[PDB]
């Protein structure tokens, strides 16, 4: 028996419920919708309507949310007017003992009846399994899709590695593997960065390449759009706070890029694995303000390659995801001071130090919950 | 006979002279090299050598240049440590009565023996010829090239027109046209923005499209890397001063994007035309830090769409290029106050205002030369 | 005989109308209150209350305001949510033909029944009279007041001249002078800059020193809080738009520091003079977050010394204030390119260029009224 | 025997040693001079000559310093081109077991022959002695001086407490106290902030009030210009790294305002005390870019009142200065997320988190020297 919770944060009126509730309803999944201060009241009605239609959906008011965060002594941890409020659902689903947490946006739509069943691969045991390795340490999950205009990389894929990646050796081998994170893919508008979207407005047409499980030492970015996490890894799945300036420019839109690398680094350290493939969602093409998305994403892009290079070198400690995550936060602070380059001004260094304190303030709430 | 001056600014040894002298020397072309402060002394030795071998090359000392500018009462117009120093070559070539000024980068190699002769297309006069018009006002000169990975747009091409551009209709009709700007294309690393370079890393394989002369009302960005300008249009070809911050971030790398749009706009006002196609140069793909290029171009890219929209609507006065350019400078200043959007903070608005003054200080310089 | 209009912008209740109204009503002077988008509607009640009670007050809506700025072709010249909207009062007052425009803040209250009559000193015409000069080119109007902790300088006084000022020689000659600006002083909280207020929180106990008329070449900042301008000078009294960044930090609180210097430099070019002294208002200590005031003024303060220096060496052209003001606006554009210092980054020079355009937009609006 | 080491970091020619070497040579004090990347080669000359006349002065090369910082595992702790290098002097003098470290600026000259001896008050122990308490929590050490124009506060004195401070009641009571920090005063140009120096340019003519020892809960800023620290307190005296932006603006010139408060807060936690009074140095008026000093200090000034207020409500832990300092670093991180106010942009909050990490890097290096 696998208890599953889907976490969404929305400032919509609740319409996404209509087409999203079926696959969760028929599967008996709980749906946590996290409203914000800028969430109009229609959302709450839409929930009680769908609860009446058989879906186990809850939707805690901001006042409820803040009460919980206040009792766990993390009152300022999670801002309002942010999709950071994600973290509230992660915490609630974990508090309540769910095995599988599925992180979604309110615009992603499952495309198959077995959406929940497939994300439950993260509840498989360890298995001798085909594992996918790349000579250069990276795997491009968009390679599993038919993408119309031209080949593309996912958002958060490092840039320095892209030119040579196509010449890298990809190998499949049977090894023991214990999947704890399932990153399901997306059709229509795929999770590419604002650079790529602006340059080729790609269209993901089909899921053609199956699924994969990345060998130790092979990484690919994991987003929070269509992603199952096993309850043991949830401590390392903290969605990072955006807004910190790099060279004076505030970063946005990369909170789940850090999180999807962090949970992934921790998992490998603990002998666990990340899977990419089904189930796939439908991500509609939002067509809003691509130049603004670029302006938001550039500060993080200017830092990520260096942060990812330094994480490889850095050995971690811990015997579960909380301890390893805490050790990681200290490593980021050592990296914040060791890294070098034009993007690394005082505010850019300081962004790491603040993020590390917020990561331990998060685990600290998980301990308070657990009496640790 | 038609007299031509190639203008190149550089901070290098002069080794580029070796593969660039042949075409110039055999045509009797003048090569103006603008050295900078951060320019080693090898270059000056390199020129004297090639001069001895027959190439009519000149290499005015920083001290020479600065005396010209003082004597013209524009001592602060042209910054140091910047490829803005092209402008001295432009001025020197104008001052000495050259018919055709070709703007180049020190790293662009001619690929044919009649390089100079082809750029003299700007010296044929008006005639009825095949003219190319687009239903959306834009032409994509990169479509005249076979580009390796996927279709691309040139640097400076507005972003709001890209998605729909493939659906515009293109017509070729016999109209009178007076070509005064010839933007030759590039094999290798084509002139795309940082966004496009990062996303697809395009390779320009061949110039298979022939040449086009853009109808009135159809525009395409014009760069300063492989571009001939008839001396009457030179006064509107001032390479814009970069470094003005947009919302805090200093813009760079777009001096010729504004200059190419400004000389085009003035040309069409005066009933002249821009040609795209041959002669072709090879542009070697030496990238280094693409992410820094991106950080530099984004501030200009955030304003350019709006600047272009207001330029389509803004009627200009003037009978020659100098009159029309000054009228454009005042138009930019009206636009600075009418435009609206998230990117148009006070420092973005003031950018246009200081550019406008710089533009008229340049034309004041040319006026002084011509009044004496 | 002499028509007088007072000009005040306010986001208040209209409460100040209370006690400000007497001195103006008995003198039958027009009071023009310019409300803003962020102003209360209680204000308009106050207005027509007094209009019954005998005071010729007129406080027009944002819409009438915008109607006029539209009919004068300057619909973007005066922003909202900013005391810059004084300028609407200046223009209306000029338009209607008042002889004497008195600029006030809504927290300054006359202290004598002759308030309007003392400000009318500006319609005396040329008459031989005592005139004061300082060998260093500066006069400290605060030395006309008794100030509580120690000696102070008015806001806008150049910092480089402060240490030596006590050793400058002051001299008085009787000579012909035509007073067109009357800058009356302040008791209670004197108009000092944020630096001074923070350091010594001065209190101006009395007006001990009588009045002075400054000789040509002798300057002192003039504010818009208790300052009478003669109709002919009002063209040059345009209140400068704040908000431009200097090194990324936007300036504020100095719109009238520039206008007071600009009207003054124009006046002296035309052979007119500035007076300081009676009538005295009371300015209540409303010290509201002095550190914020400091953070706002510092950008402007880092430029002003250099601006005043270059203004001394820049001779102007014009036969009236409009012409001279426009000549000034162009001098500033030269100065913006000639000056040097660490504060003179690209956005700080662009401040001068956008301001010059805004000043010529203001004179263009008045030309429109007059038929140039 | 009481061993004393004076620490100075300089970029000067070494001329200051003429007027400093006597009072220290006479006392057999060691003088540690920390040069920087940008220190002339003359300064090394000066040191060698001054040792030839008996001054035990040492001037370690930047290569020498960097070897020690690498061996302590802190190669990146202390930047170059910064008076932060002070810290190297503290570390060297603490390593060598000096009882008393006297932190100086290279332009602070002793006015008495008992300079060293007087600073040795820090090495007498606890005893019952006159102890000064203030009803408001603050003591203005400049009140011990005769100041020429008017009353002033020292650099780093909170701004909210200044208006009401003259109304505070001060008492002197016999109480046990243990003086571990001695802040000697300054004649000539007192240690004022840029605000004050610009406003009134104070001249400190005499030391008239004797010396005081502050009761628990009464604070006053302590600078690093003329300040003796006992051995045990040096771990808490790390001179804080400047350069972090507050709302885009880099803070500077306040490294010792923080250190002076951090050491003071640790001292009182440990039941130790701060002294103000003799001995006195002459601080010659330097007069250099005061508007730049102001631009540099304002960002720190915008945060300091809030930090101090939060420090009063934050209980610490530790049984020595290392432990108490590390405890303080963690309290700053909590404060960084609790404080509220306009200046508290993300970069300003992250400023505290990066500082705390550098504080713990500094204590870590001290622990490595001690094997603890
Ligand atoms: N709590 C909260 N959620 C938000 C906010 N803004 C966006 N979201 C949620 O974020 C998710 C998708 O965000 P979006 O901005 O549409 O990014 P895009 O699809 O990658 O371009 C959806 O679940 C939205 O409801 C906000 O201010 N507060
Ligand atoms: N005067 C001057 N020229 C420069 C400077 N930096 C680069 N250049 C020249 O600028 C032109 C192209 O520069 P590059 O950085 O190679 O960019 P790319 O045009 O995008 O390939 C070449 O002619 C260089 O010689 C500089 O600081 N001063
Ligand atoms: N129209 C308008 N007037 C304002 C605004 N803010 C302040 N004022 C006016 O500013 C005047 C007083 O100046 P203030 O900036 O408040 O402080 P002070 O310069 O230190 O005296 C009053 O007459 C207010 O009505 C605003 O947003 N819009
Ligand atoms: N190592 C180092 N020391 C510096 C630097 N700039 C100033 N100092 C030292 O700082 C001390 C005081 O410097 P000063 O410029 O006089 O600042 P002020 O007294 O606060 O106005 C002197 O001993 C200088 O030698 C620097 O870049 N590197
Ligand atoms: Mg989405
Ligand atoms: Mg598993
Ligand atoms: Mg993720
Ligand atoms: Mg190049
Ligand atoms: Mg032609
Ligand atoms: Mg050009
Ligand atoms: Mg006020
Ligand atoms: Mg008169
Ligand atoms: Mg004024
Ligand atoms: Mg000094
Ligand atoms: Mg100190």
């Amino acid at each position: 028996d696998i208890s599953t919770a889907v976490v969404v944060t929305t400032i919509s009126d609740g319409g996404f419920l209509d087409r999203l509730a079926p696959a969760l309803r028929d599967a008996g999944a709980r749906l946590i919708v996290i409203p914000d201060r800028n969430t109009g009241p229609a959302l709450f009605a839409a929930c009680e309507r769908h609860r009446r239609l058989g879906l186990d959906v809850v939707c805690p008011s901001v006042a409820e949310q803040q009460d919980l965060l206040e009792r766990l002594a993390v009152p300022d941890l999670i801002p309002y007017h942010s999709d950071n409020r994600r973290n509230v659902g992660y915490l609630m689903a974990w508090m309540e003992g769910f095995d599988v947490i599925v992180s979604m946006d309110d615009d992603n739509l499952p495309t198959t009846d077995d959406f929940v069943e497939r994300h439950q691969v993260v509840c498989q045991g360890p298995r001798t399994q085909p594992v996918t390795a790349s000579s250069d340490g990276w795997f491009n999950n968009c390679a599993l899709l038919e993408v119309e205009p031209t080949e593309v990389f996912p958002r958060g894929f490092p840039f320095h590695a892209r030119p040579a990646h196509a010449q890298a050796r990809t190998s499949v081998c049977e090894r023991p593997a214990d999947v704890r994170i399932n990153a399901g893919l997306w059709l229509g508008d795929p999770d590419v960065d604002a650079i790529t979207r602006l340059a080729v407005r790609p269209n993901a047409l089909a899921h053609s390449g199956g699924s994969v499980v990345l060998a130790e030492g092979t990484w690919c970015p994991v987003n929070s759009q269509n992603t199952a996490v096993h309850r043991d890894a949830l401590p390392a799945y903290y969605f990072l706070r955006m807004g910190q300036p790099v060279d004076g420019v505030p970063m946005e839109r990369f909170g789940d890029i850090f999180s999807g690398y962090f949970v992934q680094v921790c998992a490998q350290h603990l002998g666990h694995a990340v899977r990419f493939g089904d189930p796939v969602v439908e991500h509609p093409r939002n067509e809003h303000d691509l130049l603004d998305d670029l302006h938001k994403e550039v500060p993080a892009v200017r830092l990520l390659d260096d942060i990812l290079d330094h994480l490889r070198d850095h050995p971690l400690e811990g015997g579960d995801y909380l301890e390893t995550y805490e050790s990681l936060s200290y490593a980021l602070q050592e990296i914040a001071e060791r890294v070098n380059g034009r993007a690394w001004s005082p505010d850019a260094r300081a962004f790491l130090h603040r993020s590390a304190h917020l990561m331990r303030s998060w685990t600290g709430a998980l301990r308070t919950v657990a009496g640790t």
